[PDB]
């Protein structure tokens, strides 16, 4: 049997394999799925257990579970390069040897550069760092009491104000009472600051609903600084630049939200990438490689109607791995591959708990209805990978 | 028309006053209740939300709810410093004048000079200062899982095995399971080190109770370093003697239980101190004032039968405080004194949620039953302050 290595268990990874499990038979081919946990994280919720807002383990399920051992062989470990002219791809404990290769490994945080971010700031991409960044909140305003001087303890700095970064700060906005309840802390001495180096928040997104996201969250006390880019990062906090000067602010939490790019696994192993992104064929396979399959934030895609790149979504991720589950499928069975063709039907952007924002088939949705679509269509995925079980289940 | 002025709202400063609102009438004299916080919290049950095993909400009471406005004036502000001589107290947004001073300061860790332990240990001494720990310990547990070679964020030492380090890891070992799980931590690399310079567990105490202890504290994984001193503290660390020679610890926290003080601010004001208490007269007065009064760990009492000194401790506490308000009274209504006579019951120490040990009634006691002991003795001074309604608050 041909065997196929898909390398990560994201979106892209395990809709790929779950894909190649339904339309494969017991024998047709070996599968084998390398992920760095043995869980697979809903990455479209990590905001909330980083802001404390919902549990973590509701935003992770076991891998094991969801797929079959006898069609798919897991694997627990960490991918450490890829070699294309041997086919083989290097693992910290271990190697493999495959005849087609599946990578979705994700994307990594994009920081320009700037110093001491990847040093003193914190990003919202794993469960471990959403733990991380909970923990690290909590005591900073733990220590406030005793040390009432010190309000950077209680400023929250937020960088980026694209879509991970004003759903953050909608999660953060919403903890805040609980939190300061549960420290003895004034919650007027809190600031939640977003930070934008564009001209408006949300760049390139219509202006009924940036300007109501921001109505809204400044409603609950979140500060937005836009055409201020951040200099460089340090352990006291940022540092901004405000006409033409430079200015500081003291904040004992940073949060990275400013960019992503793809996995420099990727780019380390010889291809040519755009941020880290190679771009694609119509059958999402890296260019001068047949066997080779690029899916999720990994893969680049442009959009014909206009020179401009579809951004990294868990939605196009998705069907990527539908895509690739089927033409790899076809591919083993000598049969003719089908051209993948992108359907965006637009996305929702929360607001908190109980607000949203979104453009969805042209129509713009507000409050509790946006709310409850972006409820529904998280709810959906969850079918899709765990069937109504895992739907109950959370 | 006299002016009573009491100094914190601890064991020995929340009794004083209150029972000076049962004793006295209205109008017979001007009381003043001087505290940190608009709270009051039950120490002894600090070790528990330390850990988190237990709610810190559970371990405080609001001031203003026990005791009566008309009867008691509080002011919730932080005592800077006591003038003897002009019989005033200074604050840091005051100033106060005394006919009559309780002061009830409570005690302050002692590092004994220790090389970085006041600036790198945690102390379990406040409602801020456990909450403190609680989140310090959740934080390093929630860096392992990123970094599974520093093991050393799943070490915690401990420092000194008195009656509160013992207590606390107790209640540590208890929540390890919990802990574990949240941040995906193999239970067996945690390592709860307890760190004593004297040569056995609970010095001082009865062997039988300190094997059981040891015993019941050793199965949850807890370590025990006896006869080894802590030679320094550092953030990532302490530094330890053992056979002469030094050996390191690397552990993200460290928290020490080495011992007390009295309040600085005693020894500031000029009073003369043994390790910053007082040694008071049978009227627990400060010797040389007639109108100054000294209530639980500030305090230093001596017993007849044997010349040791009592420990600080919030039984005897509650008894100074009782003690002081009746001599007060007494005092300003032209009474007798009555000297302070220690009436010393048992106690008992928890290990963890489901275990304790102590000598209640002469009767040493373990397990469940001794358990349910503790938690009755601490229900009666919640009764003695806040009567059945806070008792019944504790529900
Ligand atoms: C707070 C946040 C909210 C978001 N909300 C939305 C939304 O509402 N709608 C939407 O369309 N998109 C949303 N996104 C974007 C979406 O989550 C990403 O586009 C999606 O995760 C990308 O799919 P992926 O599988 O390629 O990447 P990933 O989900 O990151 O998959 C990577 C997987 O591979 C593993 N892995 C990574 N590197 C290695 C390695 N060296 N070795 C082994 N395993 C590895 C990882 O553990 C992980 O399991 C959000 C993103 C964030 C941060
Ligand atoms: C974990 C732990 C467990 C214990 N278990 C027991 C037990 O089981 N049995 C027992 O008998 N004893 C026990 N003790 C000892 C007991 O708690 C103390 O001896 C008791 O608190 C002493 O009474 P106190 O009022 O003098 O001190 P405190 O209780 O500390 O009272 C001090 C009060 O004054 C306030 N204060 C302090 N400084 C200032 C300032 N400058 N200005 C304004 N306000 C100030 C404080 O905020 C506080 O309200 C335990 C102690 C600890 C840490
Ligand atoms: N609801 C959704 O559909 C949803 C939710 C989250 C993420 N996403 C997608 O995931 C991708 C990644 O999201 P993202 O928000 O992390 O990145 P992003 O590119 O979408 O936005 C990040 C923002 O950071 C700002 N920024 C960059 N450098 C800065 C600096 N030095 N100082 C201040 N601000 C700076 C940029 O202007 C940018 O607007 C996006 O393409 C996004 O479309 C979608």
């Amino acid at each position: 049997k041909p065997s196929i290595v898909i390398l990560g268990a994201g979106y892209g990874g395990i809709v790929a394999a779950l894909g190649l499990q339904k339309r494969l038979n017991y024998n047709e081919a070996d599968i084998t799925l390398v992920n760095k946990n043995d869980y697979h994280y809903i990455t479209t919720e990590l905001h909330q257990p980083a802001a404390g807002t919902m549990h973590h383990d509701q935003a992770r399920v076991g891998i094991k579970e969801l797929i079959d051992e006898k069609k798919i062989k897991f694997v627990k470990d960490t991918v450490v390069a890829i070699d294309r002219e041997q086919q083989k791809v290097t693992l910290q404990n271990g190697e493999l040897h495959y005849d087609y290769l599946v990578v979705g490994l994700g994307s990594e945080p994009e920081t320009f550069g700037i110093e001491g971010l990847r040093e003193h700031a914190f990003s919202i991409n794993s469960i471990n760092s959403v733990r991380i960044i909970r923990q690290h909140i909590e005591y900073q305003f733990a220590k406030f009491a005793a040390e009432p001087e010190r309000t950077d303890y209680l400023t929250i700095v937020v960088g980026g104000a694209g879509f991970t970064g004003i759903e953050f700060v909608g999660e953060l906005a919403d903890r805040m009472p609980e939190l300061c309840a549960e420290y003895d802390v004034d919650p007027k001495l809190v600031r939640i600051i977003n930070v934008e180096a564009a001209p408006t928040v949300l760049p390139g997104f219509d202006p009924a609903l940036v300007n109501y996201a921001m109505d809204v969250l400044g409603g609950k006390g979140v500060e937005f600084k836009i055409g201020t880019p951040i200099k460089r990062c340090t352990p006291e906090g940022v540092v901004i630049e405000v006409d033409g000067e430079e200015e500081e602010i003291k904040a004992a939490t940073v949060v990275w939200t400013g960019g992503v790019r793809g996995n420099s696994i990727v780019e380390k192993s010889g291809f040519e990438t755009m941020r880290g992104r190679i771009k694609v064929d119509p059958y999402l396979r890296a260019p001068g490689h047949e066997n080779i399959f690029i899916v999720g934030d990994c893969a680049l895609i442009i959009n014909e109607e206009n020179n401009r790149p579809y951004p990294p979504t868990a939605q196009i991720a998705i069907q990527h791995g539908e895509n690739v589950a089927a033409n790899l499928a076809a591919l083993i069975r000598g049969g003719s591959m089908t051209p993948f063709k992108p359907h965006i039907r637009g996305t929702v952007a929360s607001l908190g708990r109980n607000d949203a924002i979104g453009i969805v088939g042209g129509r713009k949705v507000y409050g509790h209805a946006a709310s409850w679509l972006k409820k529904l269509i998280d709810m959906r995925y969850l079918y899709l990978i765990g069937g109504l079980s895992l739907v109950l289940k959370k």
